[PDB]
């Protein structure tokens, strides 16, 4: 078949499987996306959640909502609109996220086990400029 | 930072990217799967579809039930449940999907005529191994 059916459908089956380790480790893809963020880069802000998870500004808010009722996560004070506040993880949410982050690790150690560094950084390449391709093909549609 | 963390937002990325240019043809990433399997392929069952783009039964059947009650798709006459039975675009539903297959090979064409076949088959065999070996590891981790 056609290169665009058969990216699709990989691309959709790799998804749905990345998925499917969240929901292992008692999550969805929308908590996931907050707390392992959090957890592994510090600080960061709704829109850098759902920039770097691909979700929209709803979902994060949504999640965040949740997570905040929790006392999981809290917003740095500030004269800025929460939303643009710097989100944290609290001390509940720190010892929350520690077996996520260490299961993370695990499983990413036995998944790329056989590629090389220099593999998946040109990997990641690739999928960058794939999806930069796309993008502006769309753009020029539009 | 992590490689996990590194494939999980790209190919996410990939995916929602796909579904935007899908959502540009004025359709959704469901009708698509079921109309673009068979403009492509020509018949085949709620189940082959449903596996291609990696979606749940109920939600093949419900978008089935849609087209069929627009004249756009049909299922083949048997002694065996509709479900498993064969579907087919009618006159009017192949009509209906010549512009999408048009687009989807316009678009096919575009993105990678950038990114290079060879390129392509190291995208597609790298992906493979990595849902390989994550389907594996979740499948053990139970």
């Amino acid at each position: 078949m056609n290169q665009l059916d058969q990216l699709g459908t990989r691309i959709n089956l790799i998804c749905n499987v990345f998925d499917k380790w969240i929901g292992q480790q008692d999550l969805n893809y929308n908590l996931f996306a907050v707390l392992y963020t959090l957890a592994t880069e510090g600080s960061r802000t709704q829109k850098h959640i759902g920039e770097k998870w691909s979700l929209p500004k709803q979902t994060v808010s949504g999640v965040c909502k949740t997570l905040a009722g929790q006392g999981l996560i809290e917003w740095q004070e500030g004269e800025q609109d929460r939303r643009k506040r710097l989100l944290s993880l609290t001390e509940t949410g720190k010892a929350y996220a520690a077996p996520l982050t260490e299961s993370a690790q695990e499983f990413s150690d036995k998944v790329f086990a056989t590629f090389g560094d220099k593999r998946t950084t040109r990997l990641f390449a690739d999928l960058d400029a794939l999806a930069e391709v796309m993008e502006k093909t769309i753009s020029e549609n539009k």
